């Protein structure tokens, strides 16, 4: 389970990763000592996995994002595509999926011509066919819901 | 504008969004005041969009994730869909996309029966057909790359 | 849970629904009294739902079977298609599904021309579009696996 | 040949596969000996293929069901697939089908991670691509109709 | 009923629809009166549906042939489409079909521009979307087989 | 070209293959001598290719018809699929096509199980993958239009 | 027809639009007077339609090109989509097509976000659904072949 | 670099590729020497890629145009296809593309039979499957836009 003070803690940290032990103690109703305990334990148990600023990809030069659906070409070989593409830094996310493809990647790249290159690199390195869906706009991203 | 100092700062914040200004200052070769100032500008421009604790979706009860591709029943109407689905809390992300669908959603839910009720809700509020792809495993996600 | 005498009981009843309390007591290792207890309780709790002979559909005049995928046309209306088609006797099975369609039916019919009629009946009664996949041959059906 | 007595018997056995011969006899207007004889013939012809307890898949730990459509990587080879997948126990049903896929499987499994490993197994043993459709709910199933 | 004499007659008429009764009689071992009588019955039952000269479509100016698969814009309505398209003379054949489309048409036309105007006509009179597949060559057609 | 007495001749023979030189001379406006000339020349030049009675396929035991789209698997081999399947008598028609497939066949068969067999025979003999579309009903077939 | 001096003229002008009446007279084998005649007549008759420099689209700020397939939503309305989109300057080309869509456009735009906007403008102005295919790279374009 | 003078020049050359330097000079407010110099630089940079007479494809005997989408039979191989098809003269354009296919070709040909032979050639030289979409009409094309 998860007591609903740990739920108020995770709610508030999902919405503001830089919120201080201080201002959390007001809204939650504990002490700067007791708050800091719960948080460190939330992280010990893999409930909060880390803290990140959310960087706009366009600002840092990633003008084209895509979903890339991939399917291993040779079923007699071990299916290790995620581990094989792990070193490719333009792959942001890798999920296995129940659909037509075996995996979906989210990929970010400087331009359409850089995507073409990345696709070929993905195909020759993991040994897969690719089908990509270009993203035109993010309306919102990672709004984590804590029930 | 995005200089070498700014690149350093966005890197460090992507990797650790609770990094204190003092830690950031010594890593950038700056004073804490100059750091805080740079960081405020990153935030006011579009570059840093927020900070969030990365929460484990399974630990808070979201045992089933899915991509949902959606297509408007009447695409001639100017398109409402992201604003209308904004109020459904189990929608985590919304992207518009090229190809057959108009948008892809990432959605998270307690179970199979909750997925089916969520899909009815999405069909009705956005006036859309849905195509769903269940996520079986997340190998890695949100690995932001600053070039 | 389920103790692994109840597991040997369910294994053996999945494979032979007409097996007698007698011959079950040998293989399982109980008494004709103790076996009959476990079974009646397996049925009380919804573990065994019933007993059926497996009828060949072709023998009884059902020469064409199909999967029929259906999608409600109007998302402003309640989605009650399964309850609406419940009285149609040629629908053997109805599942909701995460894919392109909302439901998949398994349907059995006398001929291709009777399928055309059934499809129109399905469309006008539930208020859905249909996409059907014709079955050419059953290799095996309902081999229940008890882990 | 399928007379009115035989139709009665197959009906009663579809609805209750543990019906005793005496119950069957009085419902068909026959002696127990004539009943038993008719029933043996139904079994020896292709008409009654077996008897099974209908077991609740969730009660024995099969929390995830799926349709899997499969297409041979090399369709020129005469096709092996049903015999090869026969030894995978989580495959419950196998149908050959017209349209884009060659066969549809109904499959049952403990979880999402078990589904993904099962799909690798199916791709490799049958030499096939897979397309998966997760079942969210079974509204009704196996409702056999004798016209 | 379709005896060995009837099979002979339908064979000969499929291969030569202007065969005279006398020729037919000596091939069937019958009198001309018995022949004429058998043939009338084939016609009155559903077995022989008409006689036609096989005309070369290119010789009469039909330089472009196409399959057109059609799907109703509103499939809940009971379906009109064959009766409505019956009055378009360039529609040669109309079949209802299982799968994604509802009907397939074979259509013949003078040219590319005439095809495009025909497709607008089909979309509007039947209220359908169209999917077109141009025929490049007819290798053989109408080779009727009597088993 | 084709004079519009030859057009009235072809119109009337498309509609009635058994029409006599006699009754054609009335409607057309020639003599039993002059009619018979034009017809024999229409056949000399490949304008009328033959005469056929139109046999109902269901009457002769062909209860299932399909379109079968086929694509050669090996582009290094000559593409002779039509000539290879020419001896298979259940293929009524063979067209090359501009679409996803290279050819479309119309095929007629006794049952769903006979189609499965035919499909495998097609695949192993020509060296192709198959995708089939089952026909549920013919509304009208070969209505030849003479402009 | 087209004499094969007019063919050498069109061959050479397809390859070099700025070639002078002078250097054309050598290769072709005429006089600076006779060359200039043929060309002006080639243009009079709509054989050469104009002369254009081939501008690199990326150089002028068009970093994303797409094919956009469009289908009119309402078949009761006149189908005038090409004339309706004629004033939209980012549509470079408009073809009617025999396939799933009614028209294919080639479109050029500054970015993925500008494509999203253009797509909505296309949909609301002509009254159509859109399906787009993003171009990643042009290998060669408009190599006109003169047989 | 692309200044206001350069924009003027590329505009005028897109609209009339045989414009003489003197005409260009007075339109740009420059000397003929400065014009010629600017134009040489546009050519040497990547901006003006060539000049071509726009030839009417139907006037030189290309009565049938098509898009052909192509997908490699083995996508793991680094991809050859544009260089290999470069030597087929009826291929006018070649684009790589995102989505299901890898490239789209625009192709032009004398007739239907020539299309079918061209498609065999494309399948074999590039080792690809093909999907063809016939163009029925070109409403306008090559309308280059300089923003």
């Amino acid at each position: 389970a998860l007591d609903d003070i740990d739920r108020i803690l995770v709610r508030e940290l999902a919405a503001d990763g830089r919120a201080t032990l201080s201002e959390l103690a007001t809204r939650a109703g504990l002490s700067v000592s007791a708050v800091q305990s719960r948080v460190r334990r939330l992280e010990s148990r893999g409930v909060v996995q880390g803290y990140s600023a959310r960087i706009n990809p366009e600002a840092v030069g990633h003008l084209l994002s895509a979903f890339v659906a991939i399917t291993p070409l040779d079923p007699s070989q071990p299916d290790d595509a995620p581990a094989r593409l792990e070193h490719i830094e333009e792959v942001e996310s890798c999920y296995s999926v129940a659909g037509e493809a075996s995996y979906v990647l989210l990929v970010r790249v400087a331009s359409a011509r850089a995507l073409e290159d990345l696709l070929q690199r993905i195909r020759t390195t993991a040994n897969v066919r690719t089908r990509s869906t270009i993203i035109l706009n993010t309306f919102y991203s990672d709004r984590q819901h804590i029930p």
